[PDB]
């Protein structure tokens, strides 16, 4: 338990042109950290009042 | 008369530099329907209450 399924790598892709005098970065990225089933983890928690 | 008369048959274009990650296909045709007289066609009309 506690995989991170990943569709892709970060890339990276730069518009310019018909822009005005700049040159624009973009990047993305889709990545999540889901786990299987609610078993196995604490917080702690640890509080006062 | 009836003639078609036309300057640009369809062009299908194609953009992705970035769009904001978006691509954009872009569709045109430059095309008329016109007649020499006022003449050569009737309309029915067929109308009542």
């Amino acid at each position: 338990n506690f995989v991170m399924p990943r569709q892709r790598a970060v890339t990276v892709e730069r518009e310019r042109q018909a822009g005005k005098q700049r040159d624009a970065y973009y990047v993305t990225q889709r990545v999540n950290l889901q786990r299987y089933f609610a078993n196995g983890v604490v917080s702690g928690t640890y509080a006062a009042s």
